[PDB]
This record gives C-alpha cells, structure tokens and sequence, in this order.
RNA sequence: CGUGACUCU
RNA sequence: GUGACUCU
C-alpha cells in the first residue's frame, strides 16, 4: 500500500514533502487531482480498521483550514478533529484533504492518514 | 495463487485426489470438512472476472444433484430447482463433481449455494 | 478489517 | 468483481 504522501510527491515530481511548504497552488491541485481521483484509499488512523474510500475530489482548502459541520453544529477545521478525537496532531496541515465519497457528505481525509490500495 | 476448495477438501478428509471420493459425502465427513471451511472466504470461478468473494457459514447435506432452492420462474411463480440443474439454465455449466455438496454462503434464509468447484479459498 | 445489501442461489 | 456504514 503507497502512501498518498509519497504518491502526492512522485505526481508532483517532489522527492520530499518537505519539498512542498506551502499549500499547493491551484495548478499542481488539478495534476494531483487527475491523478488521484477514483482511486480506492483506505485509512490508517483507526488501526486495523482499514476503512476503504474511493476518491471523490481533492480540497481547495488546506487540511488547517478546510471546515465541515460538527454537531455536538459548530463547523470545525479538519485538523482540529484529528487532534480532538484522534488524538493526532497532523504533520502536513498545509495540504489539502482527499474528498472521498458522496460529495454531499463532506467526507474529508488529510493526505497523511491515507493509503493507495493495491491488491488484486 | 488460490487454493481450490476441491484441494482443501482433500486435505481436510484425507483423500489422495478427489477421484478417491465418487460418492457424496456421509454425515461424518460434511461436518469435519464444515469445521475446516466454515468461516473462511472463497471467491468463484465461473462469471469470468467476476471473481465475486464470499463467507461460508455452511456446507450443504445434500449434493449440488439434488440440493434445490426456491428459484422465481420468470412468470410470476416460485418453484424449488436443484443446484446443478441451475449451474446448467443459468451459467451454461456442467458439474464435474455433481455428488459433492455445496458451500452454503453468507446468510442462512439466502439459500446461497456454490458447488465445490466452483470455489477458490481466498488468503 | 468486519457486515450486510450486489449483479446472487 | 461494485457500492454501503462503524464517518467527516
């Protein structure tokens, strides 16, 4: 399983994120876009709970900024969520968020908790 | 490279080949072979790359001969047709083991039946 | 990963 | 082999 960290690099022809500091801009989003879009990614925060996505969209919004609905609604920032219930302070809040499923749902993974499945 | 039921079940019963075995299975041998199979998944062989994956939950007491199931006739009525019988209308097959039983498939009141050869064990 | 629904049986 | 939920 490739992780969409490296994957994001080799689209982009980066060799390390830390090659890519700032958010991306709106031309290297659409080539990732391309690339990434309907691809199954499975998740790596929930331990053996690979849950399996396909891609719907990449964000606009870095995941630091990138809001949803939280009801508990107080529209919470991505990030914010992984640190509250994930206990998980993300590495790479400057990029944005794999969009995955229905776009209504607003169902969003930041890059670094994602995984390209392979398999047969 | 999956393993075909029809292996494992040789395994499981010691047989030397599956040729050894030209009667169905006794009642004895059905549940020592359920103990080995029951839970595991298989995918099947017969819809091409349709490679469609399954749990079992059972295997069958009666061979793919004569084990039936409730099938709607394409009027509006339901009839019972039996396992081979349906591997034949359906999917143009011919059993080459039609005295072996079936792998009952996910779900008991699904009547889901594979017929042994038709089934490779998934790692 | 797991469960169902699925193109099944 | 496709989609669905333990989400975001």
């Amino acid at each position: 399983a490739q992780p969409v960290i490296e994957f994001v690099c080799e689209v982009l022809d980066f060799k390390s994120i830390e090659e890519q500091q700032k958010p991306l801009t709106d031309s290297q989003r659409v080539k990732f876009t391309k690339e990434i879009k309907g691809l199954k990614v499975e998740i790596t925060h929930c331990g053996q709970m690979k849950r399996k996505y396909r891609v719907c969209n990449v964000t606009r919004r870095p995941a630091s900024h990138q809001t949803f609905p939280l009801q508990q609604t107080v529209e919470c920032t991505v990030a914010q969520y992984f640190k509250d219930r994930h206990k998980l302070v993300l590495r790479y809040p400057h990029l944005p968020c794999l969009q995955v499923g229905q776009e209504q749902k607003h169902t969003y993974l930041p890059l670094e908790v994602c995984n390209i499945v392979a398999g047969q």
